[PDB]
């Protein structure tokens, strides 16, 4: 078999440090040797090196080679796949509509660079904030790849609440099912317990019933909204050990397909026709499968109770405003 | 099956991050699953919050649970194998004595601990440096244990060696074949390509019959004995991901065994009838193969000339110093004591 060839922006950052090791010992791509292309600016062009060294003195049966570069069509050339890791973060004094604003930019550039030399048949997973608006800018600017082609990460919040609620029920995390993340990062995102089920004693019951109102609908939300704050306060440094293993297990997922009765919450284009009233023009997080041919699929038959209906209603209003903010910079820009 | 008890000390550094969640996604223990002990001192308890949160937020099925700790007792109950990562770093004016000797403390203190504590059957590999010392120091004072409960990581530099050979040959790591590293750490390492074969283009050679003697017998020696300090030099810190692939492929090794025609370098302690005229006393690193049952093998029919000869025989000396050095060091505290 030819190497497949994966891009990671962002690369000397500690994301990329992981994630890069972390592909190269054959995790994500199984037998098949990996070519990887790591890119990042000119500023972190010594740390890129050091990456490559220890990369290097790993003696990686499944790595091919590397690109390591500040350059757009070498790291984005025939390329199989792409974690876009990279953005622009938020300068002080900077609101949310400045962090998109930037962002629009890279991004738009970041799908011509993706359209112009990638393979057609490139999967990109969209990781830099803000997420869900970033893949939608890319996607939109890269006119020879199609909807198919883009998705968004929001595993990390998935795995999070999986954890939460387990350790609330004192369960385990595999006793514990259909937890879903819906809609946009940030203030609107939607923790959805509302389908949750757990085992215990022979019992299955559904989280809702089990656990108090005030836990689901107003301190199970907090903590997941603040934990990555916590994190950060305690470590020094944001997370990147936990989203670069989500990241893994979503384009692991997207590559092969899921498991039996597996759902991932990831972030894709919206599918006209979806079973959950959601409209197309944006990316969002949905309840996912995906199949042997890599395809990511919608899993139907989730319910949508008053509660739900109001969250996924504010938080598809919200991506729609997120996009107009995007696309109203770059033509004020042009 | 129950959970793999597992301790990694140094827990909140870049490698017990690393570590903690690539043993935690299964690779050490394949199906199986484990619970991490993680160790580190009271300074780095919010650090190692920080890890734990991650490795909750990770979801992992394979994670049975974990206990973060200052607490010696808690950190050794009844582990399986521990991945000794901490050790004293060397303070400024310091000389490689130095370090041996405020090491010796810990590692006395850490053999006494997984004697009292950890399973008869844990398998101990040592990482901190000076690790080959470090090594023999707890065996030393770990009177429930034997031998065969310790080992050093010496895999970092067979793969450094085994990348850049390849890369010098044109060919991929694994049409390299044999390179071994020998003895201790430090200046008086032994990184062997005179048994090394390669295969190019369906033609088998030596590596030593291709590559300039200049190349093989200094240029190389060079550049393997500085890269650590070259990649700090570029990195700002000292590696972390590349000695963490070595420390979980030699423990996975350990555990269940290594595959046909693979020879791992390993420290072990010296074997009485090892067929390389080494001195039983000291932890020294060996061409290794381990069986299905996890016993380490060192490996017979290597060939030892005269540069080979005189290299074993100097890291060996090397070796028994260092122990001298170790074990003085602990004598003088006792009698000022």
């Amino acid at each position: 078999s030819e190497a497949a060839h994966v891009l990671i922006t962002g690369a000397a950052g500690q994301i990329g440090y992981i994630l890069s090791h972390w592909i190269a010992s054959g995790e994500l791509y199984g037998d098949r040797q990996v070519y990887l292309h790591l890119l990042d600016i000119p500023p972190a062009m010594n740390r890129l090196t050091a990456l490559t060294m220890e990369l290097e003195d790993c003696a990686f049966p499944h790595l091919a080679g590397f690109v390591a570069t500040t350059d757009p069509k070498a790291a984005f050339k025939d390329i199989d796949c792409a974690f876009l890791v990279a953005s622009m973060p938020l300068k002080p004094g900077q609101v949310r509509a400045d962090l998109i604003s930037s962002n629009s930019v890279i991004f738009k550039n970041t799908g011509e660079y993706l359209s112009k030399w990638a393979k057609p048949s490139v999967k990109v997973l969209v990781i830099g904030n803000p997420d869900n608006t970033n893949c939608e800018i890319a996607m939109l600017h890269a006119k020879n790849l199609k909807p198919e082609n883009f998705s968004s990460l929001s595993m990390l919040d998935q795995n999070r609440a999986y954890y939460e609620v387990a350790s609330k029920l004192g369960v385990d995390v595999k006793d514990v099912h259909d937890i879903i993340v819906w809609g946009n990062h940030g203030e609107s995102m939607v923790a959805d317990l509302t389908q949750a089920t757990f085992t215990k004693e022979g019992k299955t019951q559904k989280v809702v019933d089990v656990l108090d109102h005030d836990y689901v609908f107003d301190t199970f939300f907090k903590k997941i909204g603040h934990r990555a704050w916590d994190i950060l306060e305690h470590r020094g440094f944001t997370s990147a050990a936990s989203p670069t293993k989500a990241a893994i297990q979503h384009m692991k997922a997207w590559l092969f397909g899921t498991a039996p009765g597996e759902v991932l919450s990831m972030g894709i284009p919206v599918p006209e026709g979806n079973p959950y009233g959601i409209k197309p023009g944006v990316v969002f997080s949905f309840p996912c499968n995906v199949d042997k041919e890599g395809k990511i699929h919608v899993v139907e038959g989730f319910k949508v109770n008053d509660w739900l209906r109001e969250k996924l209603d504010f938080t598809e209003k919200d991506l729609f405003h997120e996009k107009e903010i995007a696309l109203n910079h770059l033509a004020q820009l042009e």
